[PDB]
């Protein structure tokens, strides 16, 4: 799928220039071609003969041009999909979460949003047939509350070996606003060197919460918010991961705009833990992730 | 030893600057790699060129990147899980406290949250085999109720010293609101000199009710007790320590803790625990233990 | 012991800053060192510069700190631990009342817990090797019962001299209750140049019964006893002062205390107490028997 | 600076030149003379070679060189130091209001600002030997809170004629912000015919905090009063005049050589901040007590 | 006594440029002046230079400059100080509401202070050597309560015609806080047409209180309120006369810097209706205005 | 004719945007001239400029400047002042019920403050020398009292045909809070359609009182009256069209004592006697053929 920056080379000066884009962020020649002339100006170290060098060669590797719609349509089919563990919610999401978009998850406190990110974790690595897209996750907390004894209570039910799941799943417990950025970052190069299915970024909101008190840095922070929200969609691009969301609710905002889809969570009088497409359906948490 | 501020000098660190952050509050390359770019610049006499050299340097003494999930297994199979003595009965925590993240507790009155603070600042002295911590305890006393004659009574039902139970804890009385957030700045200082493997705040919200009772200030309230939360967590895990908060019944301050623990006055001496699974644990002269 | 506000002054504007405390209620350095930066600010005439400086100065004097068990149980030791003039009641409070705690009373009416403050207030004034803490007593009567008359019967019991005893008490008799508030920081003015020991507030709550008008005050009245108990725990711990209170029966007034003397009845002159044990104790011309 | 324009004229000068340059706000060649070559140039009708042969007679008459300490040690020795009455009690301010500097204050409302800039116009007519300053006061009233009556009362205080005392004040209630900069040039133009000895303006920010409301004239504000100050600045400089400007507690930091702080005290007993402390009464008849 | 702007005519081009400042608002030639630069700038159709013109003719048409304070003395002298029917109140404010400055009042409810309201507009008529300044009264009211028939029963008491005192009294009956803007910018034109001697504005504060509710409305009632005690002042001083401002109690905010001087009354129970100059006096409501 | 809104439409209108008004709540253009350009502005779908065209054209059409106190005065010696029955001795409002003006009530229980309305509701009909209002009434009831049988009895009293009063009392029985307002809303539109003489609201607060009943809310109870009543006013003083509010009393000034201009408190007095005294005193009897005694 993705294709690497070190295809690039071709005198653009090795192992001199190439790293200046690895630590600018780009990773893979299609970010560099989905890059702007600017984000590559502001590079120290690249000229502009040089930049301009670089996306003329970029421009080579990737198509940037007109497609037709049947082409789209296609390209747009054989969408992974990835299941969620639940029969009335993968009805409802027409087979789960979508790879290639952010799905985000609301809810007002116990509410499963946690949980339900555990048991895609694990369903993530499942084959295609049964479900998930046998990638690896790449769940990022920051209200730590990663258990990874959980996920061998959930991928005990569906027959995986307890050992290799916790291998595929890789942790960040992110601590400062800033550090989220860095952790993409990172997220991008171990991107390339395997497939992987999510992106969870369990409480994405709860950092820019905590170190965001004063009244006068509502700006700073929407502008923070607003580069790891895009960074998020760029990246879901070249890869094609289903990113997810965790939010806070105690509807609409700098947030909404970047989401795809929305699944409004909140407990239920009778019969417990109904979703909303903010549609209706049933789950319920077990001891091994999700159920009916 | 979880990595002293010291060793972060070099020929640009102009170690002078260490004392100016020693001040600020970070005393552990941890808390300096964990602190945000924010908060650095807000240092008087840190340049944007020197903070960025200081979290640079900071960023290579300790894993910032991320880790595989079988790692972090592991690196759950090491807590501490400090005994309690009866309430545990049949493991309602599964082990004890838990180290490394806060176990708020509950309470009307006469309940008995204070008491096993008591036992528990001298069950985290003894040897990890008998479920100590194998590190001298810290109590934070806040609204006078700490006597040490109780912690030499349960010393003598584990067998340890008497007279080496009162030279490991640290007690503290906090005679004011803001006081209790400079005592964990002083904290910090005091956890890398030696091992801590409990803080104990005898009352968090104490003093914030009875100094903030003004009907206007309520949402100044909020935020003050959020950065006293927010430096708990902050001294939970770059030291690994227990943290123990016992609170009065009759962001947010319900996102902070990991565990809570309600308690309840049965019939006669037979207290009650919840969590929010329920067992006998009693109130005995000599500690927590039935 | 506790040190005078004068000695803070060091370019803290002398007269003009301190004179600006002095009427702040904070008279020693321990009161400002115990305040936070709100009523330090919300005293017209001090900036934040001047506030900040003024505890910085403080914090010098006075530890703020940690400290080990074994320091606080020496201090929690040698405490003057006033007698109560009954062996069977000194024994049942292992010593009487104990100094830096606010030692309440019950009762429903002559209880004898008038009495036993006259007889508590005559012993302060003696030495320690044989009961009190050889202070002043500062007798505050707002239901006027202090007969003076009682205080040189019982000192001829004990064997001192009647003149002086009257001397080194004092007198308050409070009438409103905006006056007793203001009755303790003039407490605190006197505190400071003699040694005091005892602190009667007695009817300490039927003042306020008194301007109990109406249900649409109940909010504001424990609030305003609120911080009357505040100031006494504000007042007792940072000058060592054995307050009593004595309360009239048939977070107000229960969580600040720190020992009650239910005073039930008895077989009419067998008058007995309680810790809610019994003490044997009988009431007679000089003070109560032993 | 009894230094005035008039004597600049010259064969060269064309004395024509002298009246073109006095609308610009010069009635003293000190003003010419501390003024720039950009403030005589937008000047209509002065040619370069005008504007150098103003300023080079402008320096020729007023010395710009350097001085010695011991000069500069003496001449400032030469202070008026307009008393008050209560706020100089106890040599708070060691001889009250100087002359030749901005004397900004503050409070919050019914604090006494205005009562004692009453007591100074009046105490500011002494003779030098009890306090004064020996010469008459200019208000510049911005509130509409000047009440003659009141002069009247205190001047009864200090026992001096009242029709002598009224008279000598020199009063301009001042409606718009361009008002104020109109009213500063007059003063220096009238400045040079009497010797004055104290400027009063009654509440500097009052208009500014109502004539500039909002959509962002923030910018605006502040370099009107930054051009404000440095008029007063320049004013009290060349001619020597005390300088006292009020604000409004809910710029002005760097001109005010001193700052005071009027808040409320006990009863008719006040206090006093510089921003140490006195107590000033507001009488019936001024504020010395 | 005031000046119109038709004489401000010298190139000032009648019809074209007298009008459009008589639709800004300015109807004197006193108000131009007193007018900064930018209130004539942000008027369309006049040029800076035209703007400088105006200001010209009027600052040589009018002065101000400065004036000794005898002259000021003499000029506090000969205030209309209109009477208002009670000796008590009479003797309290040194000859009763002075003209040039807004007299604020203050009261619960059924204080009397719409009462002497009415009986200062019915004796603001009467000539200068018996109280009033022979002027003509404009009520204005946003609470409905103005009622001729009290007007007419209080002129009977002083003896005036009944039919001239109405003839001579304007009603507004505002409805909308804007509406009282242009009530007072209308109010300029009468101004200069007429004497007039009192501008009642009973019920100042209730518009504004009764279609101002939302919580994020303060900042723009203030200004509003400002604006409008603005024009008041400027309209006092333009034209000598009493403004009276009545306003509901359910202590001091913003709205007494512009005020001069209050008259905070109270139901005074035995023998009732106290007032002060928050000095006391004691009034009473008779069936003919105000009495002892 | 109190102006109808459809006159304000001209060419720079978009006629659209006056049934856009309308349905805003705005059925006159001195219900739009009365209105601030802020409610005008909230209204979705108009511009500033075209609120501003609204405003100034709504201005030329009525009068809003300063008028001589003797055209108030003549205009106040109009009203129509509906007689009330049995009170018709020793009159206490000089006439009757105020046009133009909230007339406010009280009363404990069975006082009788609902029958009186029935009158009122079929005296607005009488003719004008007869001392009705020539018009027809709106009974708004909140709890469920209206009865036809006493209006039939009560104009077959004063000799009317009960299909002439029947036809012309515009019944809207409430069941809710909100429902009260759209009540307003859709009685704006019948005030131009024909001529009313007096609305009458049989319990502003019952509804208030049920509907709201937790602790929590209180002051939303208190703005949404506040703005019922501010509503009522609107209507009454631009509509020419007398007002009556009935309350339940177990009290005294409070939210509604702003905008009532008159209050009458009932007590029930010596058994068949009622007594009635404005907050005078008047004593008035209740018989089967209505009010008169
Ligand atoms: N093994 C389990 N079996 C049944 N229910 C569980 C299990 N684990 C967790 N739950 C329930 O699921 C909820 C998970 O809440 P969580 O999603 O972590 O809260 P938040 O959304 O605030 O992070 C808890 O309230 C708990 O009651
Ligand atoms: N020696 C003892 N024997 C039995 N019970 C005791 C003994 N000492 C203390 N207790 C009980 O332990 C409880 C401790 O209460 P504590 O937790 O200190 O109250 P708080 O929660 O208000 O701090 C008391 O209610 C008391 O009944
Ligand atoms: N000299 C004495 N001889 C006998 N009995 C006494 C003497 N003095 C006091 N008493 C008894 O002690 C009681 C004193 O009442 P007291 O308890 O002081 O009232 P209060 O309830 O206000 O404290 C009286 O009931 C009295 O019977
Ligand atoms: N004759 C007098 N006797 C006593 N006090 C007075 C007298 N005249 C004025 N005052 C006091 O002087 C103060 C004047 O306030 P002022 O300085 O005018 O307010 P501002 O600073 O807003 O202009 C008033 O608060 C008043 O109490
Ligand atoms: N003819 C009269 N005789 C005596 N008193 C009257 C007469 N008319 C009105 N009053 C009294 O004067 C007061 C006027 O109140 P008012 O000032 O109009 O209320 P508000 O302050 O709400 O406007 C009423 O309380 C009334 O009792
Ligand atoms: N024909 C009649 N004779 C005597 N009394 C009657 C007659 N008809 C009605 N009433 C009285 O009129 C009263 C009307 O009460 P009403 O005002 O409807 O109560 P509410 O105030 O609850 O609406 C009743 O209490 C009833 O006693
Ligand atoms: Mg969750
Ligand atoms: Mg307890
Ligand atoms: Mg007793
Ligand atoms: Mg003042
Ligand atoms: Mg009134
Ligand atoms: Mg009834």
């Amino acid at each position: 799928g993705p294709q690497p920056i070190s295809r690039l080379e071709q005198c653009g000066i090795n192992a001199n220039d190439v790293k200046k884009l690895e630590e600018a962020g780009f990773h893979t020649v299609e970010a560099v071609a989905y890059a702007p002339k600017k984000e590559l100006i502001n590079i120290k170290g690249i000229s502009e003969a040089k930049a301009d060098k670089i996306l003329a060669e970029a421009a080579k590797l990737v198509p940037m041009g007109f497609t037709t719609a049947t082409e789209f349509h296609q390209r747009r089919s054989e969408i992974i999909q990835i299941t969620t563990g639940s029969k009335e919610l993968d009805k409802l999401l027409q087979g789960g979460i979508e790879t290639g978009s952010i799905t985000e998850m609301f809810g007002e406190f116990r509410t499963g949003k946690t949980q339900i990110c555990h048991t895609l974790a694990v369903t993530c690595q499942l084959p295609i047939d049964r479900g998930g897209g046998e990638g690896k996750a790449m769940y990022i907390d920051t209200e730590g509350t990663f258990r990874p004894e959980r996920l061998l209570a959930v991928a005990e039910r569906y027959g995986l070996s307890g050992s290799d799941v916790l291998d595929n799943v890789a942790y960040a417990r992110a601590f400062n606003t800033d550090h989220q950025t860095q952790l993409l970052y990172q997220a991008s190069a171990m991107m390339v060197e395997s497939r992987y299915a999510l992106l969870i970024v369990d409480s994405a909101t709860a950092l820019y919460r905590t170190d965001y008190s004063g009244r006068g840095e509502l700006s700073a922070r929407q502008m923070h918010l607003a580069r790891f929200l895009r960074m998020l969609l760029r990246l879901a691009d070249e890869f094609g991961v289903a990113v997810v969301i965790t939010n806070q609710v105690v509807g609409g905002n700098i947030i909404a705009h970047a989401s795809t889809t929305r699944l409004y969570l909140r407990k239920g009088r009778g019969e417990t833990r109904i979703c909303k497409i903010y549609a209706e359906a049933m789950f319920a948490i077990n001891a091994d992730g999700v159920g009916d």
